[PDB]
């Protein structure tokens, strides 16, 4: 299936993502990964959300994990954003096919009907595709608030040169196209 709902499990959540990026950079066995999250309680609380944040980062490599763990607030959040895009065609295609064209308006906005109608299109496009839907929409817009794209008025956001260099150097065509749409 082209579009899946996994992205709805949680927004970028930088603080937690930094801890997970640490664990990725240290190197632990899978059993130890689960122990650190669930028993040692490294996130200071469950399981599904941490799997998502990890699955997101594991689409990318140590260089970007190091950015998440060590970088400034904006650099780290944007690296997490790129990972979220790579992990989710549903998010990436929202950016690519809807958000990008909105920035053609004067005073671009992104009202919820636009998400609704995008989902209508996604269904059309993917023959293999309530409470989940609502949490889903909320999560996508929260991501966009976190990165700074969102009156539902849209604003342009400059992706850090450090993140963009990583993406170019790693051939991340699709993330590149979706991450910068302003």
């Amino acid at each position: 299936p082209r579009y899946k709902a996994d992205i709805g499990g949680g927004s970028l959540k930088l603080p937690e993502s930094r801890i997970i990026a640490g664990l990725l950079l240290e190197g632990v066995t899978e059993d130890q990964w689960r122990h650190a999250i669930e028993v040692e309680n490294v996130l200071q609380r469950a399981k599904r959300q941490s799997s998502l944040m990890r699955n997101r980062l594991e689409t990318m490599g140590p260089e970007l994990w190091q950015m998440v763990r060590d970088g400034s607030t904006q650099v780290a959040i944007q690296a997490v954003f790129a990972a979220a895009i790579k992990h989710s065609t549903l998010l990436g295609d929202f950016l690519d096919l809807v958000v990008r064209d909105q920035f053609r308006m004067f005073r671009p906005d992104l009202p919820r009907k636009m998400w609704d109608q995008y989902l209508e299109q996604c269904r059309n496009r993917d023959p293999l595709m309530d409470s989940t839907a609502n949490k889903l929409a909320d999560c996508v817009y929260r991501i966009l608030v976190e990165v700074g794209y969102i009156t539902y008025r849209l604003k342009s956001v400059r992706i850090s040169g450090e993140v963009m260099s990583y993406l170019r150097e790693n051939n991340e065509q699709y993330v590149i196209r979706c991450i910068q749409v302003s």
